[PDB]
């Protein structure tokens, strides 16, 4: 169907390990979108063809206001192209670098929206496994949206591939290459909530080997300005044994969330 000639390319939107993303308009309809460009030689080299295929399939058959749509794809001897919904207000990552910290109202609202999209996701036994600020995008009304389904699978699961970048958002079971399930996503939720209110993730460290340590021992402390309601939720999500982590109905109805969030479930 589609080909490169059908588009006009505009400004760079972001680089990833593999993805190079651009603003684009389709010629006969003037439709604006995002074009994620991958190099076949980089994909062969690293052996992650299976990740790309899975990203394509999951993200095209899901439909939820808090999850970024995937429309289509095509390739051309050098490259594979994905056609994505455009997110006009950017990443949560950049927003956190702008403000340094989020207030309780902003944080709670963000957590509500993640918990809603993840709930829809888990109801098909799909687990994301890569929830971090670089992969949360912002809609035109400011609403949060989940992207980059490259690492997602069906539960239960064993780990596949080498871990490339940061460990900061991973649960103990996953860094230790043990078996994992839906509860990895909930651990990341607690990691995320803490980073919203403090400005940095709870297990941050100078080296790989020591981040590894702090994560498997669950060594985090709160600074003085973290309120009791916050502390309660974050302590319930960051438990070493997964089955002791709360379900998502419990996150959505926690008193601290219901008091500060500005959207319903
Ligand atoms: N749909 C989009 N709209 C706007 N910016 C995007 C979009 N998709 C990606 N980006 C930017 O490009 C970056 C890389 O995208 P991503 O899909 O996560 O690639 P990779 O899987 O290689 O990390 C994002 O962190 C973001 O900054
Ligand atoms: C759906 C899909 O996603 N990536 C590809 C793909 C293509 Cl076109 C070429 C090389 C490697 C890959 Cl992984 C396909 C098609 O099998
Ligand atoms: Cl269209
Ligand atoms: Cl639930
Ligand atoms: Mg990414
Ligand atoms: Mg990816």
């Amino acid at each position: 169907q589609w080909a490169l000639e059908d588009f006009e390319i505009g400004r760079p939107l972001g680089k990833g390990k593999f993805g190079n993303v651009y603003l684009a308009r389709e010629k006969q309809s003037k439709f604006i979108l995002a074009l994620k460009v991958l190099f076949k030689a980089q994909l062969e080299k690293a052996g992650v063809e299976h990740q790309l295929r899975r990203e394509v399939e999951i993200q095209s058959h899901l439909r939820h206001p808090n999850i970024l749509r995937l429309y289509g794809y095509f390739h051309d001897a050098t490259r594979v192209y994905l056609i994505l919904e455009y997110a006009p207000l950017g990443t949560v990552y950049r927003e956190l670098q702008k403000l340094s910290k989020f207030d309780e109202q902003r944080t709670a609202t963000y957590i509500t929206e993640l918990a809603n999209a993840l709930s829809y996701c888990h109801s098909k036994r799909v687990i994301h496994r890569d929830i971090k600020p670089e992969n949360l995008l912002l809609g035109s009304a400011g609403e949060l949206k989940i992207a980059d389904f490259g690492w997602s699978v069906h539960a239960p699961s064993s780990r596949r591939t080498t871990l490339a970048g940061t460990l900061d958002y991973l649960p103990p079971e996953m860094i230790e290459g043990r078996m994992h399930d839906e509860k990895v996503d909930l651990w990341s939720l607690g990691v995320l909530c803490y980073e919203f209110l403090v400005g940095k993730p709870p297990f941050e460290a100078n080296t790989y080997q020591e981040t590894y340590k702090r994560i498997s021992r669950v060594e985090f402390t709160f600074p003085d300005f973290v309120t009791e309601g916050a502390r309660d939720l974050i302590s319930r999500l960051l438990k070493h044994n997964p089955s002791q982590r709360p379900m998502l109905r419990e996150v959505l109805e926690h008193p601290w969330i219901t008091a500060n969030s500005s959207k319903p479930s």
